[PDB]
């Protein structure tokens, strides 16, 4: 059960108004054939079009949610819109563009779909709620065959070129007219009543319907985010690695110990309460705290509301010493808390848009995480950037300019001068921070914390 059965059912009811009279019984090979693609008893790596919801959460990276709207069809104008906010119209002679034809419209779609995905992922899904207009425009701009490698490169095709009779992958494909071997879902098969926006709408308040293509085209693949990450949601898949996770990952650990470190030494906090993980390990195992541990799973629809985390009758006393919320999304953080959260707002090769302001971040694997609120923070304020270190100074052991900071809180920089060593260390930790900071990660800590409280650590 690899891929999708050609021989598999095809539920047409959703297809009808724009194609009368099509069958209700239907498969995916007189479907693709209907669609004017031939697949001829290839055994060549692409045995279907269409790919399994499994397949499509797997390959969640290539999604781009596509719409059709007729504007009068082979007579009529079609605006095709993409979840990118783009709406082409093609003449058969929320950016948008005039009437042009076909032959420069295909060169348009793989320009935007190169761009979007190059550093996202190895293929496109077409992600549709089909209604006819979506999969009949597809021989205009899609070729098939078999699984191919890109002219420059290692990496499987993506696009074709009818000039030079060539194929690329999406770096290579400047000048390329086709999109090559592309993939597609339509969420309608998964069981739906009633039309994509009254679906949409139960879920989600950030996206709305300008009754253009590509408003539908991202009303779409919300959708099909909501039912695979939001509603539905799997631990279990590993994403492959496209950029800078393991750095970013690695910079996390060392912010925490730092940060929760520094928190327990300036306010020797008796008990801390770590909220969230229910795999966590102590990030500062020396420290003399009473480290108390309470299970929360990421939240991936609403961020949990701390009246539910806290309240229903554990130390009991929250109120008590520290409250740690290592990306535990939570309403309203306590006044005694050490905060990350991450900010859905920056979108990046690693954050993709999700549903009702949300985001997908996915690093090794898929956590939808609710919008980003502000007002969450309220009774704390922003953690100030600093490094802390007890550590003795000795070098062991790439050159040297003099440190200079008032935010490197060490023996040396208390005694006047910065050792290499901790100029290393410094410069080193002020890399991975930036790193996180970048990545979409806030912190936040209680506003009595005062790295003035460290100095006295060196007595
Ligand atoms: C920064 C940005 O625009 N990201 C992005 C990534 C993937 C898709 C799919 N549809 N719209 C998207 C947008
Ligand atoms: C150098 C150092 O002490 N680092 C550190 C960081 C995080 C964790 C978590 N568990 N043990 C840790 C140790
Ligand atoms: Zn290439
Ligand atoms: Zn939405
Ligand atoms: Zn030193």
């Amino acid at each position: 059960p690899t891929h999708l059965s050609v021989d598999t059912k095809f539920k047409t009811e959703g297809l009808c108004v724009d194609i009368p009279g099509i069958p209700k019984d239907m498969t995916y090979r007189r479907l693709i054939s209907m669609m004017g693609f031939k697949m001829n008893y290839q055994v060549n790596g692409y045995p279907n079009m269409f790919i399994t919801r499994e397949e499509a959460i797997r390959h969640v990276r290539a999604w781009i949610g596509f719409d059709v709207e007729g504007c009068h069809g082979t007579n009529l104008p079609l605006q095709l819109g993409f979840s990118t906010g783009v709406n082409l119209v093609a003449v058969p002679t929320p950016l948008m563009y005039k009437g042009l034809p076909w032959n420069v419209v295909r060169i348009k779609i793989v320009q935007m779909l190169s761009d979007t995905l190059k550093n996202l992922s190895d293929r496109v899904v077409f992600v549709l709620w089909a209604h006819g207009f979506e999969l009949t425009s597809m021989k205009y701009f899609v070729k098939i065959g078999p699984e191919r490698t890109c002219c420059l490169c290692d990496r499987r095709a993506t696009c074709f070129s009818t000039a030079s009779d060539t194929y690329a992958c999406w770096h290579h494909s400047i000048g390329f007219d086709y999109v090559y071997n592309p993939f597609m879902i339509d969420v309608q098969q998964w069981g739906f009543t009633g039309n994509l926006q009254s679906n949409h709408d139960l879920y989600c308040q950030v996206h709305g319907n300008a009754h253009v293509a590509s408003c539908d085209a991202i009303m779409t693949r919300c959708l099909a985010v909501h039912e695979c990450f939001v509603k539905r949601v799997d631990w279990t898949i590993e994403y492959p690695i496209i950029g800078d996770e393991l750095k970013i990952n690695a910079a996390c650990r060392k912010v925490q110990h730092m940060v929760v470190k520094a928190a327990l030494l300036a306010d020797k906090f008796p008990v801390l309460h770590d909220i969230g993980n229910p795999k966590a390990i102590k990030c500062v195992p020396q420290a003399d705290v009473e480290w108390k541990f309470y299970d929360a799973q990421p939240c991936s629809d609403k961020a949990y509301k701390i009246e539910e985390l806290f309240y229903s009758y554990h130390s009991d006393k929250f109120t008590d010493g520290v409250c740690l919320f290592w990306n535990c999304n939570v309403d309203r953080y306590p006044a005694n808390s050490i905060v990350c959260r991450f900010d859905t707002r920056v979108l990046s090769n690693l954050n993709l848009p999700g549903c009702d302001g949300g985001s997908l971040y996915v690093n090794k694997h898929a956590f939808h995480t609710p919008a980003f609120d502000k007002s969450a923070f309220v009774n704390l304020k922003q953690l100030p950037f600093f490094y802390y270190s007890d550590s003795p100074c000795e070098s062991h052991g790439i050159d040297y300019v003099p440190l200079k900071s008032a935010t490197c809180i060490t023996r040396c920089n208390l005694g006047g001068a910065v050792c290499r060593h901790h100029a290393n260390e410094y410069r080193l930790y002020l890399d991975a921070y930036n790193m996180m900071i970048s990545a979409g990660f806030s912190l936040w800590v209680y506003k009595q914390f005062d790295t003035y409280n460290l100095w006295n650590t060196f007595t």
